[PDB]
């Protein structure tokens, strides 16, 4: 048994819906509102409770629009979640890691009592498409005290993670020419330690793009990791260990990890 549990014991289905159990509300964070980034809209839950909070960034050229979906989603399944708006859309990596950084302290600190009163303040994670997804990298390896980090077809000129402790899942597609697997996804996977929870799951027919809409497997790995990390529940593992098969044309081409995972 756990505190930190929210919602119903799962499946898959559960996990591949439109919509999770919980009824999202939205918060409009303007530009001149955000201190450190370039505003955004805050997903919460309707239901009163503490849950795990959660900051996403997008990409270059990228707002939080192409991130909308997925926030939202992850939201409705139990989460306070953040998509921003960077200062601006021309902001590098490192420079979205610490605007993630501001936005998990805007959640806690600058958003509404209605956001602030339903965050558990120590139970933080950081996702980002691309660029973003290079930011979740070095946000990760600057604040071990994160309970999660989602690098989703991630870019960065550094290829060596070996400092990351945050569990941390990686998602890449195979057909991307942006941020290709073989020189960005997989060299951050490889450096990660071998010693930390941490998962590769790379897309088959997907290009880089594939995390800007409505994706069932982004979906449902995402809230599967937030759960178990975010939340500590142990009730998302089986969809984690030993987690999709390979060879899934169109769907997945493979998935690694280091389950079984320490709690
Ligand atoms: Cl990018
Ligand atoms: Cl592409
Ligand atoms: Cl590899
Ligand atoms: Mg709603
Ligand atoms: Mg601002």
């Amino acid at each position: 048994a756990n505190p930190y549990e929210r919602g119903p014991n799962p499946t898959d289905a559960l996990l591949e819906a439109r919509s999770g159990p919980f009824s999202v509300s939205e918060e409009n964070v303007s530009r001149f509102g955000a201190d450190g980034f370039g505003g955004g809209t805050i997903y919460y839950p309707r239901e009163n409770n503490t849950y795990g909070a959660v900051a996403i960034s997008p990409g270059y050229t990228g707002t939080q629009a192409s991130v909308a979906w997925l926030g939202e989603r992850i939201a409705s399944h139990g989460f306070v979640v953040i998509t921003i708006d960077t200062n601006t859309t021309l902001d590098q990596p490192d420079s979205r890691a610490r605007q993630l950084n501001a936005a998990l302290d805007y959640m806690i600190n600058d958003a509404s009592s209605a956001v602030r009163s339903r965050i558990d303040s120590s139970r933080l994670a950081v996702m980002g498409h691309s660029m973003g997804g290079g930011g979740t990298l070095r946000l990760a390896s600057q604040r071990p005290d994160l309970k999660a980090a989602i690098p989703l077809t991630p870019w960065h000129l550094n290829k060596n993670w070996s400092s990351v402790r945050v569990p941390t899942l990686i998602i890449g597609a195979d057909l991307d020419t942006i941020a290709p697997v073989l020189t960005h996804a997989r060299p951050f996977y490889n450096s990660l330690p071998t010693s930390i929870s941490k998962a590769y799951l790379e897309l088959d027919g997907a290009t880089h793009f594939a995390p800007n809409i409505p994706n069932k497997i982004i979906g449902k790995y995402s809230v599967a990791w937030l759960k178990r990390f975010v939340d500590n529940d142990t009730r998302y593992t089986q969809f984690l260990c030993p987690g999709p098969r390979d060879g899934l044309f169109g769907e997945v081409e493979e998935y690694r990890s280091t389950c079984p995972f320490a709690l």
